[PDB]
């Protein structure tokens, strides 16, 4: 029997995706390819260990097949070692951590409201019960990182450990002064390029392989990649022991269906065609910002480098998690965010965060994004209505989708 | 611009598969409904949270999505709580040692030599933030032994107990384990992973009612995709798992793979779950019963589930040899210690075998005759191309699903 209750909701799903502008900084949408690796019989099988090293047998194929995604990801990024087993960028974080530390040792890491991670040291997350954390932040007044705040702050604490790369940083990442404080004070730098990951494969971005010890990133969000983890280093050395935590360290058995989807994602991205999707990205998160300023809402930083940006609604008298509900209402969807120095808790928060990865990716272009700011701005000060929404979709079913 | 070479790899992946005998106990095949589920486009969407309290918009069919896999979870195991989002069956024992212990705390579980698997103590993260005690069996019953459970429990104190292994043939006495956590005020967590499947189709005592706590896979005999679960009768210890799950060691949650495990506790739902779980067993109890009858001892002397242990000994062979010999012909198995081996863990005098996935691909009881004497014959005459024609025919004549 097919379950059809199920199939049913998939396709409510898909119809969904469609008919919406997903807006969500952190989500894209995959190829065909890169879902008929993942949904392939590669599942069946129990791969322990690494290449030419596996705790079973029948791994001859399969061994290929990680490997040539090991050998992209390398060719991708300029890397000297790569894995490609972790199965989230949280459990990529969480292998590097206990392999540069024991418990109680201190991290250093971005703030969550001034954009870091739940991995970079909150207390909810193991990354801030296992550690003793300290962060940095933004300047109030420009909302940008201050590399003498950061470094003052490593001489104050020596921690073992210093993260760069965010969840919601608009700017550039000095990876070279990163790495200067860090080694005067004899710690790590590791680089949590999640985010722009695939920025950073198309040239947009600076690249972090020279300067961190070891990178860390999804292969999901820029790099529009299957939902899944990667690590990379220039020392193989370091390497090794890092491999030795992924397994048997934190995991058991690796997702070769993923680990297949991830060998096809990296060679779409070594496509010229990716360098000019990854080029439109940028303008329309620049483009949309710029039009969101002209109708009033204020930018955080005044802009962004990047594909995302943060809009700080206070002066709207909006909470993150209304805006958000309105904005659903009639088809877009973003994500209520956390802001500098945000005075409200995660769950309410005073901003959101808008990113355009998703959209450029079913073919929306600079020209587009006026027209795509009206409706926002409509949908927070008019409210939600039937006419708003049938607009919205009529422009998300113009664009196709991969 | 289609990624041939990647394409390549899969399609000679596919066709070993169909080729060769599948006999890694862990091991089975997926439905192509499951499939289609997990390469869907669920993938795209960030979830982050419960339904209904998520930390992202758009999730409305989500929600009905993840509610979907936890109700048929709690309905077909019997449970009060449940958490679809773990990755993997490591990740579902990791946060459940987090909600319930603090580094330094002592962990007890089975011994990896005796059957237990790395996260249940080896010097693995469980043996690396907690203070480990290991229980085995004993060499002359093959058998665990609860008076030394007990003993060990009073001398040392542990925080929680697991029960549950990856390589133990016989029936577990649940209440007997939980009779012993309450004696030293611990948490009786009991990680199913290998025989969940058994347990869905009442072929196993359900451990529910008994433990704190229950982990599993939903791979494996439940013949799922590649995942974790966690269940319990106990709610509120359960809202403590999920806080532990997101935001504590997870970000975003594989919703694409949890519709796949709504799917896999459809099938299991079925009545055609339990004529296929009754199989796996009599072709596991056959199986050993035929290579008895060639020469090889069967360690306990049998086995109440889905894989057995087969002590080489009798043939002078070692595990590392056996599963060579195997492998080179299109049988996959795995080296495994067996009792109190004479032999180092690197080397081993056994092998382990199970069922679940020849099963799937319609073996039935009166053929185990023949897959014993071709895993003979492998062991005595060693690889030819010969043998590996007949294994290559004999799997090709039972489709894959
Ligand atoms: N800057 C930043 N933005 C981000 C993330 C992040 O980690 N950092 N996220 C990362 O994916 C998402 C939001 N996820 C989050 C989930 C939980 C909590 C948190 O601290 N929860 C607490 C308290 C909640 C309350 O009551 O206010 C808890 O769960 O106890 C924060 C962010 C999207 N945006």
């Amino acid at each position: 029997k097919r379950d059809e209750a199920l199939f049913e909701l998939i396709a409510l799903e898909e119809k969904r995706q469609r008919e919406g502008l997903e807006l969500i900084a952190s989500e894209n949408f995959v190829s065909k390819q890169v879902r008929e690796a993942v949904g392939s019989v590669l599942t069946n099988k129990y791969a322990e260990g690494y290449p030419g090293a596996r705790y079973y047998g029948g791994c001859e194929v399969i061994d290929r097949v990680e490997s040539l995604a090991i050998e992209r990801a390398k060719a991708l990024f300029g890397a000297a070692w790569a894995n490609v087993q972790p199965h989230s960028g949280s459990q990529a974080n969480m292998a590097v951590y206990m392999a540069l530390m024991e418990p109680g040792d201190t991290l250093m890491g971005m703030d969550l409201a001034a954009g870091g991670h739940l991995t970079h040291g909150s207390r909810v997350n193991f990354s801030g019960k296992l550690y003793k954390v300290v962060s940095y932040g933004v300047r109030p007044d420009t909302e940008l990182i201050d590399l003498e705040e950061v470094r003052r702050l490593a001489l104050e604490h020596r921690p073992k450990v210093i993260v760069a790369g965010a969840s919601a940083y608009p700017r550039f990442w000095d990876f070279k002064a990163f790495r200067e404080i860090a080694d005067e004070v004899g710690a790590y730098l590791v680089v949590d390029m999640a985010h722009f990951a695939g920025l950073v494969a198309a040239g947009l971005h600076p690249n972090p392989l020279p300067y961190a010890h070891v990178v860390t990133s999804t292969t999901h969000k820029t790099l529009r990649g299957p939902r899944g983890g990667l690590i990379l280093s220039n020392d193989p050395e370091l390497g090794k022991r890092i491999d030795k935590l992924i397994f048997p360290g934190i995991q058991g058995g690796p997702l070769e269906h993923v680990i297949a989807g991830k060998a096809v994602a990296f060679f779409e991205a070594l496509q010229p065609e990716f360098k000019e999707y990854s080029r439109l990205v940028v303008e329309n998160a620049k483009r949309l910002a710029e039009e969101l300023a002209r109708r009033g809402y204020r930018i955080v930083t005044g802009g962004t480098d990047n594909h995302l940006f943060l809009v700080d609604l206070r002066p709207k008298g909006l909470t993150g998690k209304e805006a958000e509900e309105r904005l659903d209402a009639v088809g877009i969807t973003v994500n209520k965010n956390a802001i500098p120095f945000d005075p409200k808790p995660p769950r309410v928060t005073s901003g959101i965060r808008i990113g355009t990865p998703a959209i450029t990716t079913r073919g929306f272009t600079p020209e587009e994004m006026p027209l795509v700011a009206e409706l926002i701005d409509r949908a927070l000060l008019e409210g939600p209505s039937e006419a708003l929404r049938e607009e919205v979709r009529r422009l998300a079913l113009a664009h196709p989708m991969p």
